[PDB]
């Protein structure tokens, strides 16, 4: 069940240090960026996935989301479970609610359009998004019950593909600077 994918994408902005660490720890300095992704998990998500993780070190300077991260074909959807973040907490249509391990999460719907994607083409795709309602403590573990968060979306028409790709536990970067320090398993 140990992680088996590292994901590291940037747009080339700035200065994106990401270190794939032992096992599922990594670490990101970053500086004057554009938009990346880093992170850790599997090369085949599951809705049924339960993700453990310890955010050694959880500090952005400016905005940056630290979030469960990834994307299914079948439709092409990309999708967020945000348990923390900087200055700007991110939003968009919202759905309603759903409580899972220790926190409330707004639902939220958006659209990204001539956008990069996984197929490596710019295109046009839904995102599907938890987002607590405030930041969730860092430096312990803490657990992501991914389910709970699949079963919400269900019931608001947000329904996942059926061709999982990676799944991972990221750092996500906008425009900002600042350190983390993630492990994942």
């Amino acid at each position: 069940a140990s992680t088996d994918y590292w994901q590291n994408a940037t747009d080339g902005g700035g200065i994106v240090n990401a270190v794939n660490g032992s096992g599922g720890n990594y670490s990101v300095n970053w500086s004057n960026t554009g938009n990346f992704v880093v992170g850790k998990g599997w090369t085949t998500g599951s809705p049924f996935r339960t993700i453990n993780y310890n955010a050694g070190v959880w500090a952005p300077n400016g905005n940056g989301y630290l979030t469960l991260y990834g994307w299914t074909r079948s439709p092409l959807i990309q999708y967020y479970v945000v348990d923390s973040w900087g200055t700007y907490r991110p939003t968009g249509t919202y759905k309603g609610t759903v409580k899972s391990d220790g926190g409330t999460y707004d639902i939220y719907t958006t659209t990204r359009y001539n956008a990069p994607s996984i197929d490596g083409d710019r295109t046009t795709f839904t995102q599907y998004w938890s987002v607590r309602q405030s930041k969730r403590p860092t430096g312990s573990n803490a657990t992501i019950t991914f389910t709970n968060h699949v079963n919400a979306w269900k019931s608001h028409g947000m329904n996942l593909g059926s061709n999982w790709a990676y799944q991972v536990m990221a750092t996500e970067g906008y425009q900002s600077s600042g350190s983390s320090n993630v492990t994942v398993w």
